[PDB]
């Protein structure tokens, strides 16, 4: 039931990059997602051996979590907030994807999914 490597949060021969929106990304957007009622399946990437979902990875195969993309941030591991944002929504595609509709782990993603859109509606300017 392997768990493939965790997503890299760092890679050399990429270019880093820090703006005013990937700093409200993560001081604003990420660290108040975090901590939401229904942030905990989110928050690390899935252990299919300790959540028993052996079929995780051979489903999701662009699997990402919020902690990864927080030390993403952390790391200026990104270009742009657009990259960063797109991260967000694989992480919730991934989870309606995985599962089906009305599930208690999909209702979480909704409200979650709502909250982030809601925070990067309207984001710094440059
Ligand atoms: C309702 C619920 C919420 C969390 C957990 N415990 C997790 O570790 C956990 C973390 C993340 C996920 C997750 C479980 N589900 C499970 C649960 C939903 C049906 C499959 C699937 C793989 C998913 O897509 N994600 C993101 C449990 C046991 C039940």
């Amino acid at each position: 039931s392997m768990n493939p490597p965790p997503p890299e949060t760092s890679n050399p021969n990429k270019p880093k990059r820090q703006t005013n929106q990937l700093q409200y990304l993560l001081r604003v957007v990420l660290k108040t997602l975090w901590k939401h009622q229904f942030a905990w399946p989110f928050q690390q990437p899935v252990d299919a051996v300790k959540l028993n979902l052996p079929d995780y990875y051979k489903i999701i195969k662009t699997p990402m979590d919020m902690g990864t993309i927080k030390k993403r941030l952390e790391n200026n591991y990104y270009w742009n907030a657009q990259e960063c944002i797109q991260d967000f929504n694989t992480m919730f595609t991934n989870c309606y994807i995985y599962n089906k509709p009305g599930d208690d782990i999909v209702l979480m993603a909704e409200a979650l999914e709502k909250l982030f859109l809601q925070k990067i509606n309207e984001l710094p300017t440059e």
